[PDB]
């Protein structure tokens, strides 16, 4: 399927144990997609002070369209030293590995895969 319904656990930035997916734009997008498929991907909502507490390159989910079954359609955009790889809508948050942190909420998304 071109899209997959996912419910992403929303994590507090200070709880996150693994603060990024890797060391290159290509690796972080690769790893993010793998973790999204394996159900091991968390989401941190972006506010003042959040991104400096996480490791670059960043992987964002961004709204790709204006929401089937409550699932917002999103796509992945990576960011490294202020340059984004991909073009999309409003940031829903920054993706991180999930390794058993307790979420505060769930974000239903339809991921363009």
């Amino acid at each position: 399927k071109t899209h997959v319904q996912l419910s992403l656990p929303v994590l507090q930035v200070r709880d996150v144990l693994v603060r990024g997916f890797g060391d290159s734009v290509e690796e972080v997008l690769s790893e993010a997609r793998q973790h999204l498929k394996d159900g091991t991907c968390g989401l941190v909502e972006v506010e003042k002070g959040v991104l400096p507490q996480l490791e670059q390159p960043y992987v964002f989910i961004k709204r790709s369209d204006a929401a089937p079954h409550g699932h917002v359609m999103v796509e992945l955009v990576a960011e490294l030293e202020g340059i984004q790889y991909g073009r999309s809508g409003e940031t829903l948050g920054v993706l991180v590995p999930h390794v058993g942190e307790i979420p505060v909420a769930y974000r239903k998304v339809l991921l363009r895969k």
